[PDB]
């Protein structure tokens, strides 16, 4: 009882080969032995950051600000926010992503007694929230006098600047409270069984040092994927240049608590990337980088010794892009992974692939290939959490999307273009597709027979994993054909 | 969550299989009959002895067995 | 001194290869030391029938009924004419191909004295002609006793019912006039001395036994390229199927005095083809059979061993038709070309090139390949000389372009269609248009360094010739590409 050997391995496939795309190969199945929810979706996104999600939002303006990081890191990715802003609004989107969710709250939104109704109200307004505790001085580490929320504000009429805050608390004697050195889980069941909403952290000496939210509770258990920090905030990752002021950007950004740089480049095998790593990982030694967008080894190489920990890979592909037009440089795609990945794991070095990502096969297809992780710009673009406004031109509602070397961009947002500005037409919530590729993943994992994106990538490199090359005419055979027109619902 | 695995789509009329089925036949019947096989138990045969051959086709042998070259046509299969 | 062998030979493109088509290669270029008007286009069509152009108008009833064979044999082509109509309506076609031009005209219009001037514009009406000997019989081996010209019956106004004949002649004793013996170059000496445009030839008993019109030598001087056959009628082929009914048509055909013969099929490697070649030499062994639509040199020897005296080469491609996704039966027709002509050149039989000829480049392509002689369908469709009546549909001056499998030609103008019933724009006269594909095939001869096309098949079997394989790249490349409009003004 013998079958023999069907397709080919992936070293094959690369081997005896011009550059192949994702579209140019398809991958055969395996054994089913598991159901499609039990696969594994765990990936490295650095040496030191997992993500129970393979996705990534790209650091493009029409792609990632906070809304779209937070979702991202909400549904266990991540996002890197774009840095064709100035430095501050950059660290600013940092910290809303860096805020979103909190174990202990250290550094709280305080009031003073002699503070108003009307300053909780323009409180509310900057920073979101009403639940303000209320200390002898009005900063955080004075004596606790008090709390405010919104339900004390709430239904006041007009009285806003002419009401005390010292009128409207609950005075410090009602509030329950946990002691400092209790651990987040200790303060969380104090918090749980006190049925309030703030539960206030104070020393021996009755002053103010962490507060914790239930909302963050409910934050919790709203999102099971969420990718945290060990102090329970949103990881945000965030791109710099490598340009000399771009070392005043990586400070605010780093002051603002990003856990992650991204260097963004077309090319990122230069002294200049290789100088900004050295640079960092010197002056900000706990810093994750990911250096380098690459495709080939030689260049994986030089940004893996000047201490990467992590590669982006691609160059030319991407919606947007036309570098392979303008420079005439580049790789194909799903060639690129492969090459970069095979090297780079020898390292330890996880792969992130970069552009070009049009459906949920494709990452599928980029996750076998051996990357670890998926990036994706104009797959994310025109969802809600995406920047910018919709509009309507053909009948159609479309939202902009852009490419960060499209000249656009570029006035500040003879120089030369490597991005056309496009529209992308609507998409809903990212709370919504990524459960939607999420689930694509699993069901591709589970065809092919993995039961993790680690299994599949060994039996990748083991070749167990097989597969056939396509034709042009299996790319249309393969694709949807021969309907007059179709309803592309997915999900 | 709810993975789609196909479209929703439309396709022109086509009139009754009690036509058109005879027509498939007869087509199966003139390619069995140009390739010299006189049933498809033979025709199976005469591909795993090898006594039938295959051309691979460029696209551009695909364009070129296609409808090419006309302003419009009008495709009256039976 | 030394410079590097370059490209592929003819061999070398169709050994380690899928089936090409014409689109696919390319032909390198070689030395030009001639002009390009020199090139020789003197074509083999079958063992017996030299063409001085390599051109054949394809045997269907949207290209090729008299006109079409007419205007082609003119320009030293042929036309075949179609079989989709009655054996007496395409006897009749092939009548007329073969009384345009005469040598001697042994079977003249003849009337009696007692006829009548309505009887010769009657006889005019009927045969295109008011030059009529007349003889006291009015047949044609009788005394002759006078001509008849449009000249006499001319501004003659409603005289025509009761006119006889005898008053409106020039009589006889007026008349110059050739002995009976006499050869056609000394009986055309004697009638341009005469300055007349009729010369009768009579024997010593003053009876009629041929004519010769002015007419034919001014068609002489008009057409140096006329394919013609040794009494100077122009040559004419014509369709026939393999059917018992078709020894009927063939019967017909050949009283009407065809010259040469093509059956008409998809795939002619057949029992019934070739008991109709056996059939066709065995009853008419003067008569040149082209069997064949052939694409393999298996095909083309059993036909070869039925005696036939050229083959068609072509199963699949031809712009009207769908054999390929009707029947999966056929091949690639630069590849079908090279193999049947490799083979059958070894016993001495033309190749005719059938079907997928949409430019000149593809008869210079077909030609140095092998084929000895190209056949058009669509090329020539909508050209004036074309069967049926131009029509506007999309603001678009197009003829009807139909195909003989198509299910609207077998309604005798379950069935299964090979044909698809289209549309072609104008592209005005054969006899303008033919001294277009004319030059062209010469420049791309002059380009490749070919002073003929008998040197320029020698040229690729012996491996001179080199060939360059195409990306689809290199296709876009080849074509129109890059502009907004374009104006594609051949000749
Ligand atoms: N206050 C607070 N407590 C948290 C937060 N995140 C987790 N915790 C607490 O720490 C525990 C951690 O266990 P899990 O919930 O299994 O792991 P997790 O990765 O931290 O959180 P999930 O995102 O729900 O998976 C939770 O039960 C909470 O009590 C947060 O943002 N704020
Ligand atoms: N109150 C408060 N929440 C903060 C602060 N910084 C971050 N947050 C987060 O914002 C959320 C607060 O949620 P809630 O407790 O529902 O908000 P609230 O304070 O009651 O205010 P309202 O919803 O406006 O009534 C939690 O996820 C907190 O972690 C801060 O300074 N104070
Ligand atoms: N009456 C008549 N004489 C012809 C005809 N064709 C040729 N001739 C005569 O034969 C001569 C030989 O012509 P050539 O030019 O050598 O060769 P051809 O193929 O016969 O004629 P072309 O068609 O002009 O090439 C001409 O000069 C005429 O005198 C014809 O159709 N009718
Ligand atoms: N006259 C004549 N010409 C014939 C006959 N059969 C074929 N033809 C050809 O038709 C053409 C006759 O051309 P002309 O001599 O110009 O015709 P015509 O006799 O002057 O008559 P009209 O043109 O009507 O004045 C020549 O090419 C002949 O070879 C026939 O029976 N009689
Ligand atoms: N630790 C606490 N101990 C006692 N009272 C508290 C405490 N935290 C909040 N409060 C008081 O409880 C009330 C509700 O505040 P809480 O944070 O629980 O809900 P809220 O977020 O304001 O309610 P809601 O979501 O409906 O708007 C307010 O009067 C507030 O001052
Ligand atoms: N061989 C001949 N000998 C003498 N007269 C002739 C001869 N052939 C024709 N004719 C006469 O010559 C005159 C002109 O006839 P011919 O054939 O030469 O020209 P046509 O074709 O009738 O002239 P056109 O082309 O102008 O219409 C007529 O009267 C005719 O009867
Ligand atoms: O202007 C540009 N030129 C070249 N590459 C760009 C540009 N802007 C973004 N990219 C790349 O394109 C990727 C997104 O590609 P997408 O997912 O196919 O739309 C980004 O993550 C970048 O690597
Ligand atoms: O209905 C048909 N089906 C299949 N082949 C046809 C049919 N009618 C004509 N042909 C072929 O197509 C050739 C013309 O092709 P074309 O020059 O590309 O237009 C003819 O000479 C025939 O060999």
């Amino acid at each position: 009882g013998y079958v023999p050997e069907d397709g080919l391995t992936a070293q094959q496939l690369f081997a005896s080969a011009d550059g192949l795309t994702y579209n140019d190969f398809l991958i055969l199945p395996g054994f089913i032995d598991f159901i499609a929810d039990e696969v594994d979706l765990t990936s490295a996104l650095t040496r030191k950051i997992t993500l129970k999600t393979p996705l990534i939002s790209s650091p493009m303006d029409t792609v990632t600000e906070a809304d779209m990081a937070i979702a991202m890191a909400l549904m266990g990715g991540i996002g890197f926010i774009h840095h064709n802003c100035t430095p501050e609004f950059q660290a600013n989107e940092v910290r809303k992503v860096k805020k979103f969710e909190q174990g202990f709250i250290t550094d709280p939104v305080v009031l003073s007694p002699s503070h108003t109704v009307g300053d909780v109200l323009e409180a509310k307004m900057r920073h979101g929230f009403s639940g303000i505790p209320i200390t002898e001085t009005g900063t955080m580490g004075s004596k606790l006098v008090g709390i405010v929320t919104s339900r004390d504000i709430d239904f006041l009429a007009e009285k806003d600047h002419t009401t005390l805050l010292s009128e409207v608390m609950t005075p410090r004697i009602e509030l329950v409270v946990a002691p400092a050195g209790v651990t987040l889980k200790e303060a969380n069941e104090i918090l749980q069984r006190s049925k309030k909403g703030k539960l206030p952290i104070v020393n021996d000496c009755d002053e103010l040092v962490a507060i914790i939210a239930r909302t963050d509770l409910k934050k919790n258990r709203d999102y099971p994927l969420a990718s945290k920090d060990s102090q329970k905030q949103l990881l945000c990752g965030a791109a710099v240049g490598t340009r000399e002021d771009d070392k005043y950007r990586l400070d605010l950004l780093t002051q603002a608590g990003v856990d992650v740089i991204v260097l963004d480049s077309s090319q990122g095998n230069s002294v200049y990337q290789i100088a900004m790593v050295h640079y960092i990982k010197q002056k900000y030694p706990h810093l994750q980088v990911i250096g380098g967008n690459v495709v080939t080894a030689a260049q994986a190489k030089n940004l893996i010794d000047a201490g990467v920990d992590g590669l982006r890979v691609g160059m030319g592909c991407g919606s947007i892009c036309i570098t392979q037009e303008v420079m005439a440089c580049g790789r194909p795609q799903g060639t690129a992974v492969y090459k970069v990945a095979e090297y780079a794991r020898r390292f330890g070095v996880p792969i992130i692939a970069d552009g070009g990502i049009q459906t949920v096969g494709h990452v599928v297809k980029a996750l076998a290939l051996g990357a670890s992780t998926v990036m994706m710009g104009s797959l994310l673009a025109a969802t809600t959490e995406a920047p910018g406004e919709y509009f309507f031109s053909d009948g159609v509602r479309l939202k902009k999307y852009r490419g960060m070397g499209s000249l656009d961009a570029m006035e500040k947002s003879v120089k030369i273009a490597q991005g056309v500005s496009g529209s992308i037409q609507d998409k809903g919530s990212i709370q919504k597709f990524v459960p939607y590729l999420i689930a694509g993943i699993q069901h591709g994992c589970q065809d092919i027979g993995a039961r993790s994106l680690s299994v599949l990538r060994s039996m990748m490199y083991s070749g167990e994993l097989k597969f056939e090359k396509r034709t042009m005419s299996a790319q249309i055979e393969g694709g949807v054909h021969g309907l007059h027109s179709y309803e592309k619902r997915l999900y």
